[PDB]
This record gives C-alpha cells, sequence and structure tokens, in this order.
C-alpha cells in the first residue's frame, strides 16, 4: 500500500496472508474454512496465515493452516484478468475471535463515490521497493465506470472497478494482490491489476465481488 497508514494490529481481522515459504499474497476470510483471493494469485502449496500484524514475527494472535484447496474461477482470463478471484478452502477452520473474524459478502455492489478500506503488506514506494512488516491500510473511493475506462481504454470489464485517486500518491501495489476492499463492512473488491502503483491518472483496478456472490456461495455449499 503506497501512501496509506498502519492500520494497528489485528484491526482488520478477515485479513489473512498467503504463505508460501514467504508472503506473496493477500486474502479475506469469510467463513472459518474459506478464504477469497485473487486468481492471480494461484499456486500450489499455501498455508493461510490469519491474525497477522508484522508478517516476519510471532506475534501470538496467529493460526497458521494449509490449504486443502484452491478453486480458481471458470472463467478467469489471466491475460485480461477478467473474473480475477479464487477461492482457498482450509483444511481445518479457523478459531473465530475478535482479532480473526469473516467479512460479509455483499447484498449489493456498492457505487460510485463509495468509501472503502484497502489494506495488504505490499510496496510501499510508487518507484523504490520497501516492504512493510506490518498491515497497512487505505481509505479510497470507488470511482465511476466512466472515468475508470477512460483510465485504462479497453481494458475494463463489467467484473472490475477502480478505486483510488487520479492524482496519485495513494494506491495499492504488489504484493497487495488478492487483499481485500472492503466497504461499509461488505467485501466489494479483491486487489487485481494496475499500472504501476500510485500514478497519476492509473487508479487500481479491483475484482468486483458483488458479480461472484452466487458462484461464491454454491461453491462453498458443494465443497
Ligand atoms: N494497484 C495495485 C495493483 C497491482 C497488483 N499487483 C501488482 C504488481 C505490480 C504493480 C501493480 C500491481
Ligand atoms: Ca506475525
Amino acid at each position: 500500500i503506497v501512501g496509506g497508514y498502519t492500520c494497528g494490529a489485528n484491526t482488520v481481522p478477515y485479513q489473512v496472508s498467503l504463505n508460501s515459504g514467504y508472503h506473496f499474497c493477500g486474502g479475506s476470510l469469510i467463513n472459518s474454512q474459506w478464504v477469497v483471493s485473487a486468481a492471480h494469485c494461484y499456486k500450489s502449496g499455501i498455508q493461510v496465515r490469519l491474525g497477522e500484524d508484522n508478517i516476519n514475527v510471532v506475534e501470538g494472535n496467529e493460526q497458521f493452516i494449509s490449504a486443502s484447496k484452491s478453486i480458481v474461477h471458470p472463467s478467469y482470463n489471466s491475460n485480461t484478468l477478467n473474473n480475477d478471484i479464487m477461492l482457498i478452502k482450509l483444511k481445518s477452520a479457523a478459531s473465530l475471535n475478535s482479532r480473526v473474524a469473516s467479512i460479509s459478502l455483499p447484498t449489493s455492489c456498492a457505487s460510485a463515490g463509495t468509501q472503502c478500506l484497502i489494506s495488504g503488506w505490499g510496496n510501499t514506494k510508487s518507484s523504490g521497493t520497501s516492504y512493510p512488516d506490518v498491515l497497512k491500510c487505505l481509505k479510497a473511493p470507488i470511482l465511476s465506470d466512466s472515468s475508470c475506462k477512460s483510465a485504462y481504454p479497453g481494458q475494463i470489464t463489467s467484473n472490475m472497478f477502480c478505486a483510488g485517486y487520479l492524482e496519485g500518491g495513494k494506491d495499492s501495489c504488489q504484493g497487495d494482490s488478492g487483499g481485500p476492499v472492503v466497504c461499509s463492512g461488505k467485501l466489494q473488491g479483491i486487489v487485481s491489476w494496475g499500472s504501476g502503483c500510485a500514478q497519476k491518472n492509473k487508479p487500481g483496478v479491483y475484482t468486483k465481488v458483488c458479480n461472484y456472490v452466487s458462484w461464491i456461495k454454491q461453491t462453498i455449499a458443494s465443497n
């Protein structure tokens, strides 16, 4: 997260870290046994890390649980990043508490101008590289479809939205991928793609979770 703030430990209880020997992606806990992330985050050998703040230190609130299965969306296209969503099932159910908690799925899609919280352990520089150990947060508005389409001609599908600032300086970034965009207590987005981080006129692009609720529910119900 570029231009954000330190969230504070365990203040974003649904935020998970996906670890394959190192943190590679974020995710959102949506029930005791399932995580939602980006399809571009797919790999084998994932351990889900819940209750994290400093990802490099064991601070006492973590649960580390291996993934038993991953389900990439059937229509994901890695080239266009259309349908950039994936479910991860835990080998065992997390123990839910104040510091490890699920986030509700949307009942309706959020509008342009809604204020959201974006979070992650990704790069904090738009040109350099610096990775934070503690969770970073950004408050950002959803942008109009028209402005998003204008920013990225020919690339924005019905399954994506922009959030952020056209002026630059505040954005999600590398390593934030798969992480949450929560608006009014609902998961509305997943960190998906952008052109660089925090560049003028290149806001971040997010998977539109509201479009996937039926798939997520049905998938969970049968897996
Ligand atoms: N807005 C951040 C989108 C993003 C995800 N992974 C990345 C890697 C490099 C640059 C941007 C990104
Ligand atoms: Ca830790």
